């Protein structure tokens, strides 16, 4: 039915809110510290100086275990 | 249909598995560190000196921002 349609819908947009910011393609598992973004995988936040978001600066990453993984 | 009924329970089992595994109440936004599991809300994490899932000691708490806040 359309109400078929309208979760389908939903359940798309929250699994795409759980893919990297950067390339789009692999799950977010990290986060930049000390700020506490977590929107990348961890190829894409290794090399990043600065937060994508926020512009602080990177002291370090750190690996995330989440249950949605 | 009967799918309105399985998208409803992959809708609902993916939006538990964003909630805090002690209190139940809150969303997930505390990241154990060392060891990484990111599975409490703030409130618990403060009250927890041992990871919940690994048993490892909670040397700090990092504050996590995800775009599926
Ligand atoms: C961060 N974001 C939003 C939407 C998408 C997306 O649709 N990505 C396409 C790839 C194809 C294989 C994994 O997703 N990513
Ligand atoms: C008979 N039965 C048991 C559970 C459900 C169910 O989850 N229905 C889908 C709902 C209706 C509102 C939109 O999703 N139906
Ligand atoms: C971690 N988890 C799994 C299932 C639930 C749950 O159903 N919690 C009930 C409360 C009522 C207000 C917010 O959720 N939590
Ligand atoms: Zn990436
Ligand atoms: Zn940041
Ligand atoms: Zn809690
Ligand atoms: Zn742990």
């Amino acid at each position: 039915s359309q109400q078929t349609r309208v979760l389908q819908e939903k359940l798309r947009k929250l699994k795409e809110a759980m893919l990297c910011m950067v390339c789009c393609e692999e799950e977010i598992n990290s986060t930049f510290c000390p700020c506490g973004h977590t929107v990348c995988c961890e190829s894409c936040a290794a090399q990043l100086q600065s937060c994508p978001v926020c512009r602080s600066r990177v002291e370090h990453v750190q690996h995330v275990y989440l249950p949605t993984h």
